[PDB]
């Protein structure tokens, strides 16, 4: 009924300082990356941890929508971080939860690689088309390299 796709890509920082910056820094940064997307992401509880709800506000498009996200576990050790999608209007009754899962890899090459899974459930018979799904796949895929292009820069406070 439901497939699992895994995709990999290469990202700067090491695993471990932006993993930090991933989960760590990612209810800051995830609105950060789009701001004017969504209002703000709040936590319902767990604040990041393992069972957390999160509860997203879009002030854009339709007058009312939010998204509710949820974390699995986390793997401060081992640089693994993995959550799902509880409720959002992309999802809309048809969708069910999604499963996503984050990993983080570093390489002798002294860049680091990401490998990230997605599952989404359906009721029974409402389904997706793989296309549309590869689409968002490369709209996430930019998202990363904004992730360690911040980073990158390094703000300071006295600018």
């Amino acid at each position: 009924g439901v497939y699992t796709y895994e995709n990999e890509f290469t990202s700067d920082i090491p695993a471990p300082k932006l993993f930090k910056a991933f989960v760590l820094d990612a209810d800051n940064l995830i609105p950060k990356i789009a701001p004017q997307a969504v209002k703000c992401a709040e936590i319902l509880e767990g604040d990041g941890g393992p069972g957390t709800i999160k509860k997203i506000t879009f002030g854009e498009g339709s007058h009312y929508g939010y998204v509710k996200h949820k974390i699995h576990s986390i793997d401060k050790v081992n640089h693994t971080y993995s959550y799902s999608l509880i409720e959002g209007d992309a999802l809309s009754e048809n969708i069910e939860k999604i499963d996503y899962e984050t990993k983080l890899v570093s390489a002798p090459h002294g860049g680091t690689i990401i490998k990230t899974t997605s599952k989404y459930h359906t009721k029974g018979d409402v389904e997706i088309k793989e296309e549309h799904v590869k689409a968002g796949k490369e709209k996430a895929a930019h998202l990363f390299k904004l992730i360690e292009g911040y980073l990158k820069d390094h703000p300071s406070e006295y600018n």
